[PDB]
């Protein structure tokens, strides 16, 4: 038996070092640490068991087990929709980047092109006030011209536009040894990182708590909902994971490898980014921070300047956006594959060619985040929805059904399945630790928040937070009003029609 690389993807490599770094510096491991034992392992255990018991995914098995609570599953299929669109974006990018890779000297190294201002300096090769790096220059003026303000949308980037329609093509043929590559090429960026001058200096920045700056609610809250990004919990597509397994897998046992080693990646990734960082201070006189950009750009600003202070630049440069490429298409794979699983709740009745008109629809929808000042709308896309309160939310109800409204009967299902009785803490946080830790944070949150910034000088206006607003409330809107659907719509007395939708079905 064996998963080769599953773990590893785009969940760790270019969001945990972009969290980290925005947030603070090693403050932010803290909440890391009691968002994962606690708020963790135990989800993503009862999401892997109801779905292997079952033998069903998606949003039938929220009907087999308590029936009121049938709208979770829409709840997550909504949130994996708004993945789709904006997860495939990030290919985009990779793409453009490798397309100008095959050259002797690589255009994100040298100082004189079209793009380039007049402040920039050629460092390495023999302070200085208003000065910055030919590579920032790359992604801030060539890749993406970025606009000031978001009113200003400016025009369309046709390159970035042909790139985004190949991804999509790529794929929509996907539905119709190797997966050992992207460790080679993490352990080869590690080993450039920490032998540099000055990369001390930056992992005692990510290594060492800045405390006293933990009563802002947004360290808070990334962490957590980052732990759920990851691990896919909440996404609607692990409790169709478990349907492939065959009744008798030790499920306990089966992920505290995946529910541990996963996690074990992201702190590598930190290691081998965070180092950089210290070099480019130690070469430019400058704070750990200030050097990058905090906003979804690190992983284009970081290692592209790793990869450049190495013998045979470009043919590493080569491989290390096809690893990233590879990654982020095998990831999308399965996440648009599950969305078409409409066809269980429609009875495409038989054939699903519906596929074509989810790329052409998806494709359409997001040409706006590749336009010029695309990344102002994208952060939006990335803090409010697939992310931010979207996920504790449902989490809370994710299910208070297993842990009140069904605990010690689904303990009596796991040691029937697989053979013995897990450890009883696992139940108590059921009970009571999630949806308790949850509703704190989201409450903490709810009461006393900071308006959210681009790299924290930029805020947005009253319309986009509504935007953000009304697309978190898209997604969390579902579940009470579901229950208006399904109650009213039985017999109507209140306590003998609430025994009926709560009866589950004969497992
Ligand atoms: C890169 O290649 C893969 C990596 C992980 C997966 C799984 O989720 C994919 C969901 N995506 C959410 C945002 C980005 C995450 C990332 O890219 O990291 C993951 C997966 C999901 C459903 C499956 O059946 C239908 C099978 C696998 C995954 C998630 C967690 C896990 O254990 C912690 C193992 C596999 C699949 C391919
Ligand atoms: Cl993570």
């Amino acid at each position: 038996l064996s998963v080769a690389g599953e773990i590893i993807g785009l969940g760790n490599v270019w969001r945990f070092p972009y969290l980290c770094y925005k947030n603070g510096g090693g403050a932010f491991l803290i909440p890391y640490v009691v968002f994962f034992i606690c708020c963790g392992i135990p989800v993503f255990f009862l999401e892997t068991a109801l779905g292997q018991f079952t033998s069903e995914g998606g949003i039938t098995c929220w009907r087999k087990v308590c029936p009121l609570f049938e709208g979770i599953g829409y709840a997550t299929q909504v949130i994996e929709a708004h993945l789709n669109v904006y997860y495939i974006i990030i290919l985009a990018w990779a793409i453009f980047y490798l397309s100008n890779c095959f050259t002797t000297e690589l255009p994100w190294a040298t100082c004189g092109h079209e793009w380039n201002t007049e402040n920039c300096v050629e460092f390495q090769k023999l302070s200085l006030q208003n000065a910055t790096s030919p590579v920032m220059e790359f992604w801030e003026h060539r890749v993406l011209a970025i606009s000031d303000g978001i009113e200003h949308i400016g025009n369309l980037r046709w390159e970035l536009a042909l790139c985004l329609l190949a991804a999509w093509t790529i794929c929509y043929f996907c539905i119709w040894v190797t997966a050992t590559f992207p460790y080679i090429m993490l352990l080869i960026l590690l080993i450039r990182g920490v032998t540099l001058p000055g990369a001390s200096e930056g992992i005692k920045f990510y290594l060492y708590p800045d405390l006293s700056r933990l009563s802002d609610p947004q360290v808070w809250v990334d962490a957590g909902t980052q732990i759920f990004f990851s691990y896919a919990i909440c996404l609607g597509c692990l409790t169709a994971l478990g349907s492939y397994n065959n009744y008798n897998n030790n499920c306990y046992r089966d992920c505290i490898m995946l529910c541990c080693l996963n996690s074990g990646t992201s702190f590598v990734a930190g290691f081998a980014i965070f180092s950089v960082l210290g070099f480019m201070a130690y070469e430019q006189g400058v704070p750990i921070a200030e050097v990058a950009e905090s906003g979804p750009g690190l992983a284009f600003i970081a290692y592209p300047k790793a990869v450049t202070m190495m013998p045979l630049s470009p043919l590493w440069a080569t491989l290390f956006f096809m690893m990233l490429i590879f990654l982020g298409l095998d990831s999308q794979f399965v996440c648009v594959e599950s969305l078409v699983t409409a066809v269980v709740d429609m009875y495409g009745y038989r054939r699903e060619l519906l596929i074509l008109a989810l790329s052409v629809i998806s494709y359409f929808l997001g040409l706006v985040m590749l336009t010029e000042g695309g990344m102002y709308i994208f952060q939006l896309f990335d803090s409010y929805a697939a992310s931010g309160m979207c996920l504790l939310f449902v989490a809370i109800f994710e299910c208070i059904c297993i842990g009140w409204v069904y605990s010690n009967r689904f303990y009596d299902n796991i040691e029937d399945m697989i053979g013995y009785r897990p450890p009883s803490l696992i139940k108590w946080c059921w009970m009571i630790m999630t949806p308790g830790i949850c509703a704190g944070i989201f409450i903490f949150f709810l009461i006393k928040y900071k308006p959210l910034k681009y790299n924290n000088i930029y805020t947005y206006p009253a319309w986009g937070y509504g935007i953000g607003w009304l697309m978190a409330l898209s997604s969390m809107l579902c579940i009470p009003l579901w229950i208006c659907i399904t109650v009213w719509k039985t017999e109507g007395t209140l306590p003998e029609k609430l025994q009926k939708l709560t009866t589950p079905s004969t497992d």
